[PDB]
């Protein structure tokens, strides 16, 4: 017809690199959005698997997640309510050693007034004695002094008792402040369990985290624009985690294979124009080049699509071709 033209109708759509798809979990196929030969735009759902159990697994532990948070703060009131029961435990008996030792410092210096007395009614009471002796003075005289000093010695070690009884007592309330320093280390021991607990809730929400992503991947969405060049599953069928469920083909992998009779294959040449009339698409003219050729006896020619429309092409199309010759 031509000889500027090698014709086939030996051609066959072919895609070099597809992918299969999968879910990444398990479960019963319930829907199929696409099927072979569809158009899918990145983010597309293609399928759908039943999500019940999946979803029963993540409100198994939303249970019991609620059921950790009615004991974190069923005991952050228990902890916070002996932290106030010795807060104002303490406080008071803090003010009655803060009016013990105010109480014993009104005593200390009365003691100290008395003991002031005694010094000069001492020495008044050997002199006198003295003077008694040698009868330079009356006894009536040297008893007064005396009795004086009997007076302020007893008035003084009523005083120093009323002090060591104030002291001892003293004692005691300091002792009762070393019984809540063992009431707040077992509020800690108490509080070694609630981050122990907000612990196991640290993880649970973890455990949520990942349910929710095991529903969210039971539906299959496609990684990038393509078109299904195979579909594995039908509706009801189990799959498995990473199980093929389609192939997409990237439209820039298609190309046409041209099986070329040896004799008609005379002028052609890697860089030569060729051009695709499928029979699917009357009204387009693909073209391109040849890209390479292979060492009734019909030899494979692989040509690179240049012009025409991409997504439109599926895998097994055929039609008739026509190369340049040089
Ligand atoms: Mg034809």
């Amino acid at each position: 017809h031509r000889i500027e033209y090698a014709i086939t109708n030996a051609v066959f759509v072919k895609a070099d690199e597809l992918s299969y798809l999968s879910f990444r979990v398990s479960g019963k196929v319930i829907e199929v959005y696409k099927d072979l030969g569809d158009y899918v735009k990145r983010g597309e759902a293609l399928a759908k698997l039943d999500p019940t159990y999946y979803e029963l697994e993540k409100r198994t532990l939303e249970k019991k997640m609620s059921a950790l948070l009615e004991k974190k703060k069923a005991l952050e009131i228990k902890i916070q309510k002996l932290e106030k029961g010795l807060h104002i435990s303490l406080s008071a008996k803090k003010l009655k050693v803060e009016s013990l030792k105010k109480k014993r410092e009104a005593l200390r210096e009365k003691l100290l007034q008395v003991e002031e007395k005694i010094k000069l009614v001492k020495l008044d009471w050997e002199r006198y004695k003295s003077l008694f002796q040698k009868g330079l003075i009356p006894r009536r005289k040297f008893e007064e002094v005396d009795t004086n000093l009997k007076v302020l010695l007893h008035e003084r070690e009523y005083l120093e008792k009323s002090i060591q009884e104030i002291n001892t007592e003293i004692k005691r309330a300091k002792k009762g402040i070393e019984n809540a320093r063992n009431e707040f280390k077992t509020i800690e021991e108490l509080k070694k369990e609630l981050s122990s607990l907000e612990e196991e809730i640290k993880s649970l929400k973890e455990r949520i985290k990942t349910a929710e992503q095991k529903i969210k991947d039971t539906v299959l969405i496609a990684p990038f624009d393509g078109v299904v060049a195979k579909r594995f599953i039908s509706r009801g069928d189990v799959v498995r985690a990473g199980q093929p469920a389609f192939a997409l083909v990237n439209p820039e992998s298609f190309y046409v294979e041209v099986l070329l009779e040896e004799t008609k294959l005379k002028g052609v040449k890697v860089g030569n124009k060729a051009y695709v009339r499928l029979d699917a698409y009357p009204d387009i003219l693909f073209e391109g080049v040849v890209e390479e050729i292979s060492p009734v006896q019909r030899i494979p020619v692989k040509i690179k699509i240049t012009k025409g429309d991409l997504s439109l092409l599926r895998v097994g199309m055929g039609g008739e071709v026509e190369i340049r010759r040089t």
